[PDB]
């Protein structure tokens, strides 16, 4: 009921933290639409979930998310809220093993795929006074060993929030975003197995947070549905949901 | 529904932001300890909401604060979550004008008064697995004029409850605190008529968002409940409730 | 005498605050490359400065930058510091009216630029110790109106300042960025003229700071000579210098 | 010769961080009043030093402070800066450990002692447009595990140099703070020796920065005399000195 007869796009929401947050508005009583490049989680999903549609739309082509809004508008008549959560982070890479072209295209996911939806959401958005909830990562604000392009483009995912929440204040518009850290997802399961000592390094993950455990994608999602139907009064905040990772101090040298 | 079963206490809970928190814990099911040093406001309170009931206490006296405690567990046979919001902010003051025993009065009521109540609470949150919410302000993170003595207090509120958030990891209990902006309360009202020019002074308190507006005590009590019930991953965080004052440039500077 | 017997290439170093930089290392005692796009103001920067040569390159194109630090090595025989200054503010726009091809064209100076320049520098750089300072901007912390790319960009600059910082650590080399505010610079001087009302935008941007003034760029030039020679348990910091900008309440809303 | 002709007061001056900003000052060409409650370092100092000079001041103690200004004055005719270095770190302790009465008096020197000695120098540093110097910590900003009295009183020291800043910004008295990390003095040596492993504690100490060693009070001295000499665009900022021991995720628990 707290989000009832608001119609909500997730990106990204075929699995991880983007499923975790379809679920939650879900149960909050809104209706979602899946946005997802793959098509095996996000069928399933709307399968399993009354509420929830799956539309296929990569967000790095303009024309996928061109259709993936205009569709939303044809099919429920209204748009209140856009989570934008798709990105990746690629292998741990030393800088000098980076490329400028390897750059450009995590840009192109995680903050120009942002960008694009946000932009064209926010006619309708504008009519509904809705929001807007960008995923960004703590590693935006403390940095990352070994992920010098990842760690630049969630930089500039929570700064943009903030600029986009000053120019959208006049219309009721607001626009936060989420920092989680280590949250339990697939593709932490899969970058941890290219790991050398993959038991050894999601155990150090678990490590990192004084809670002693790992993040769940429905803690990121009721993070969401907080910001969503309950935060009127906040804008252009970063919602911090990384178990107190970045507390006191800790073992940060090898040598 | 959210919060059914649970056992909150409320510092300085008969009016304003206090008595905003009070009403969300009891509309999400919780039952409420309304702990004021005026009896006026948190009597009628009582009154008026079925589970809330009303303590007399000044929280700068340790006797009435282990009086609160002993009560609430001898009435209700647990204790899941402290709100620490009881503090009061001064006229505006030159530094010149401040003494210290001015300053050291005002850490007793906005600081260790804090201190005090989370303190003789936590044997009784680690057994319910509880949390501290406490109310500190956005002026502890980015300053304010005439306020020396305010702003240092809240200052030490927000990392204190860093601070304790990394003591009582190990046992499963949360810290976090909530910084409000401007909150139109009875001292907003109080400290406006004061004030040369009432209406001019509260026009530029609303300006001072992007929003355009103040906030409302039960947007943070919104807050609070967010933290309580559905937060369990966030500790040692400090939850912006400010309409964006924060963000972008203004006038700050007047010749 | 400072910074005696060092090399120090600085980006966009023609005019403005790269030329103020420039002047502060060679006043240190430093040899000083000049690297800029435009030859006018370099090339007389050379004539004028005992110790500055210019040398031609545009940041966004890589072959460029190759060149500048195999000359900067052929002509020097060492590196020490790289101050990656070279940026651009394009005029106020609305969100909508923003395009993708723009914010990617801006991402290429302000962020790829950089990038490149760092990566191409760092193997000088570890066998000298030296370090890394780049010229971010208060707005990507606290965000801009009318600028969502331009925020974006300088967020993700001091994001990767850190990341890099933890990369380089092992190696002895210091990654830190300054972070100015309101600089009174050829910029600031054009983009007023396009304003409405440049004798109102220039007042605005003076009052906009609590010391009631904008900054010069020997301040920040004079901040960049402490990070390279006196800074050394440093790293990843955001050096902040911006009058006070970013403190207490002002006007946001204009109704 | 970059402070010279200027008079600077240093609180516990006579060892540690203050001895070494006290040698930064004087070999910047400043004269320099050694404050200390031991008579011991601060004597030596003072027969060591052309230009600095000794006087016992306890900083808990109004009259104490009342003196020091005064004598300053009167035996060098003008003031220019004043270093708040003068602070203590107890030992570890759980927060069941800790009581009101050790939080009160920690508040006396940590905070109280600060606001006393500053407030009483800021008419003739007004004259001089001088400036403030307060060493905080970088533990009040990321709290600290063990040290909820501590945290506190340095989370309010930060506050209240922002806070300061404002107010004293009219008259081009600017007020800053340093935040050291771990920094090798007699403080972290005794308290080392306290641990049930002296040898492991030291060890950690300096694994906790990505630089992989601790600070030395040199370092901080550096950094004082860089924003009192050549930061005329600084007010109310954070000074990181901490070898990057913020930065990036490292192991926080336990179990
Ligand atoms: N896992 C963590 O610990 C963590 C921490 C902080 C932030 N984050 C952020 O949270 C978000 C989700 O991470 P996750 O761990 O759930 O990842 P995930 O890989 O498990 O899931 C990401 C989903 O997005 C989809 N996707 C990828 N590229 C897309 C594109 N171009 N268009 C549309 N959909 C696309 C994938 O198909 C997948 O279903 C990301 O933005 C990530 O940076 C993750
Ligand atoms: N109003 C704002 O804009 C604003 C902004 C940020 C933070 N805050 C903080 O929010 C909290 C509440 O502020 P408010 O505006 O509602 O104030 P308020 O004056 O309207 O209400 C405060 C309540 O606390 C009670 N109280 C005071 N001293 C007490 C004591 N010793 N023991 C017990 N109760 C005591 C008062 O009797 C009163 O009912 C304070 O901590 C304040 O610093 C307020
Ligand atoms: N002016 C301010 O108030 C302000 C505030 C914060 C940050 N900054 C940043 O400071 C830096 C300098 O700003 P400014 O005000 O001095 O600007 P400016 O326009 O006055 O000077 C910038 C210089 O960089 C050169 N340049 C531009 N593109 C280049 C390229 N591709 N390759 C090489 N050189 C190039 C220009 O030719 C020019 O000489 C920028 O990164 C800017 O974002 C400025
Ligand atoms: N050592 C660290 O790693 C570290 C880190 C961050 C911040 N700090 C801060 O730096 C400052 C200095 O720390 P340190 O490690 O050099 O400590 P220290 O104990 O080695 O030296 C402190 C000096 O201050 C003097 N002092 C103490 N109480 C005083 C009083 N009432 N009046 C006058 N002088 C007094 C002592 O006599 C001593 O000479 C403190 O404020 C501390 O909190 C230290
Ligand atoms: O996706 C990951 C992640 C982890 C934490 C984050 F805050 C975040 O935004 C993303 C992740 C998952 C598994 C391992 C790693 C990782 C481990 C070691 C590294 O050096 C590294 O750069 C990344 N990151
Ligand atoms: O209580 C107030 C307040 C306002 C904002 C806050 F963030 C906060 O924690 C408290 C308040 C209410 C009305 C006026 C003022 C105020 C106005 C001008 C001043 O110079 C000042 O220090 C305070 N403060
Ligand atoms: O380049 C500018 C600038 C100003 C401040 C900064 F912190 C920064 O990084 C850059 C600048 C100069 C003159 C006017 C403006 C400006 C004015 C109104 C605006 O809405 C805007 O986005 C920018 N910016
Ligand atoms: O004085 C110390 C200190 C250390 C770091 C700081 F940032 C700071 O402001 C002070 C210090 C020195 C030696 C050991 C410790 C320490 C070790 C374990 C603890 O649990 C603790 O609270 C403090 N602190
Ligand atoms: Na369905
Ligand atoms: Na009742
Ligand atoms: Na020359
Ligand atoms: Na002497």
């Amino acid at each position: 009921t707290r989000y009832a007869g608001k119609v909500v796009v997730v990106t990204g929401g075929g699995r991880g933290i983007g499923a975790g947050i379809v679920r939650a508005f879900v149960n909050s009583g809104a209706r979602v639409v899946i946005c997802d490049k793959d098509e095996s989680g996000g069928r399933a999903l709307e399968q399993e979930l009354p509420g929830a549609v799956f539309i296929l739309c990569d967000v790095t082509q303009e024309d996928d998310v061109k259709t993936l809004v205009s569709e939303t508008i044809r099919r429920f008549g209204r748009l209140d809220c856009v989570v934008n959560n798709a990105g990746h982070h690629p292998p741990p890479q030393r800088p000098e093993e980076t490329s400028a072209q390897g750059f450009r295209q995590l840009l192109e996911l995680n903050l120009l795929g942002t960008y694009t939806l946000t932009k064209l959401a926010l006619p309708y958005l504008r009519k509904s006074q809705g929001n807007v909830i960008n995923i960004s990562s703590l590693v935006g604000a403390i940095g990352q060993a070994q992920a010098v392009p990842y760690v630049a483009t969630k930089g500039a995912v929570t700064a943009m929030t903030k600029a986009l929440a000053l120019d959208e204040s006049p219309y009721g518009v607001r626009v936060n975003c989420i920092s989680p850290g280590n949250i339990w997802t697939p593709l932490w399961e899969e970058l941890a197995a290219l790991m050398p000592d993959p038991r050894a390094s999601i155990r150090e993950g678990m490590l990192a947070q004084p809670l002693g455990r790992m993040g769940q994608p429905a803690e990121v999602g009721a993070a969401a549905v907080f910001l969503a139907s309950e935060a009127n009064f906040c804008t252009g905040i970063e919602l911090l949901v990384t178990g107190g990772a970045e507390l006191g101090y800790g073992a940060k040298a090898s040598r």
